C-alpha cells in the first residue's frame, strides 16, 4: 500500500507536467478497486500525442498469473467501473472466454474518463477464423482476405474498447516478410494511410507486436498499431518523438533507475485521424524483457 499511494502519485504528477486532463474523483474511485493489482503486476503508465500541444495519459495492468484469470473482468462488474451499457462490445469479452484459453488478463485506462479497455491473450496462436464466430465487427470476416494475403492471420490477443466501442486484434509476427521495411511500406500503403518515414521503417524489422482496429461503425479498418520493445531510455529513437514526448522519455516515473519502454506507432487514413504515436514505460522494470 506504500507502493499503492506512490504509483497514484506518479500517475497525476505524469498528467500534471505534460498538460493531460486528469479526474480525481475518476482516479480515485479507479484506485480504491484495483490499486493492489497495479503493485502486483505488469504495469505501464503511457502518454501519447493525438493532440498537438497536450500529451493524453494512460495506465494499464496485465496479469499473468492463472490462478487470477478472470478476476479483472469481475472486479470491473461488481465495482461498477465498467456497466454493462449493451453497446456491441459489452458481449465480448464473455465470448472470448468462452471460446478460447486465456493466459493473460488486462485493464487499461483513461485518466480522465476512467476504465477504457480490457485485453485478452490466447494461450497459443489461432488462425483469425476462428474468432469469426465471435461477435466481432462485420469488416473483420469481411477483410479476412486481405488479413490472409498481409499474412495478418495468426490472431493471439483482444483488445475490447468501450470508449469507442472498437476491437483490437493482435497479430504474431510469423512470416519472413515481417522482418523486412518493405512489407510494412506495403501495408500501409495498401490500407492508404499515411506512409512511414524511413526511419520508422528500419525500426520495424525488430520483433515486435502488429494490432488492427476494427470498428463497429465503419466498414474500414480504423487505426493501425505497431508495438516495440527498447531495453532503456538510450535505445530510444528520439527522433522520432515531438519534443514532449522526447521530455516523458527522460522524466518518465519507474521503479528502477533506467526504465524499459514500449513504444506504439497508430497509423490511419491518409491525412485523417490516426497517426500518433505511444510511449510506454515499464514502472517495474520487468515487463519489457519478457521475448
Amino acid at each position: 500500500m506504500n507502493d499503492v499511494n506512490r504509483i497514484r502519485t506518479d500517475i497525476i504528477n505524469v498528467a500534471k507536467t505534460f498538460g493531460a486532463e486528469y479526474s480525481e474523483k475518476v482516479l480515485d474511485e479507479v484506485f480504491q478497486v484495483f490499486g493492489e493489482q497495479f503493485a502486483d503486476n505488469s504495469f505501464m503508465i503511457r502518454t501519447s500525442n493525438k493532440q498537438p500541444d497536450k500529451l493524453g495519459c494512460y495506465f494499464r495492468y496485465h496479469e499473468e498469473d492463472e490462478s487470477q484469470l478472470g478476476l479483472a473482468w469481475d472486479i470491473a462488474r461488481k465495482s461498477g467501473l465498467l456497466s454493462d451499457q449493451g453497446r456491441p462490445v459489452d458481449q465480448l469479452i464473455p465470448e472470448i472466454c468462452e471460446t478460447f484459453p486465456i493466459m493473460a488478463d488486462g485493464v487499461d485506462f483513461d485518466v480522465k474518463h476512467g476504465l477504457a479497455k480490457i485485453w485478452q491473450s490466447i494461450k497459443g496462436v489461432v488462425p483469425v477464423q476462428d474468432a469469426f464466430k465471435l461477435s466481432l465487427p462485420a469488416s473483420v470476416t469481411t477483410h479476412s482476405d486481405f488479413l490472409k494475403n498481409h499474412h495478418l492471420d495468426a490472431l493471439y490477443a483482444f483488445g475490447i474498447d468501450y470508449h469507442h466501442s472498437s476491437v483490437n486484434l493482435y497479430f504474431d509476427t510469423y512470416h519472413p516478410k515481417h522482418h523486412t521495411s518493405e512489407y510494412y511500406k506495403n501495408l500501409l500503403q495498401d490500407l492508404q494511410f499515411q506512409p512511414p518515414s524511413d526511419e520508422l521503417l528500419e525500426l520495424l524489422t525488430n520483433n515486435g507486436e502488429i494490432a488492427l482496429t476494427f470498428n463497429f461503425a465503419s466498414p474500414r479498418i480504423e487505426r493501425l498499431c505497431f508495438y516495440l520493445p527498447f531495453l532503456n531510455r538510450e535505445a530510444v529513437p528520439q527522433n522520432l518523438l515531438n519534443p514532449l514526448l522526447k521530455k516523458y522519455i527522460n522524466e518518465a516515473p519507474a521503479l528502477v533507475d533506467n526504465p524499459g519502454f514500449i513504444l506504439g506507432w497508430s497509423f490511419g487514413p491518409q491525412g485523417g485521424k490516426g497517426t500518433y504515436t505511444k510511449v510506454d514505460v515499464d514502472y517495474h522494470g520487468r515487463t519489457v524483457p519478457l521475448f
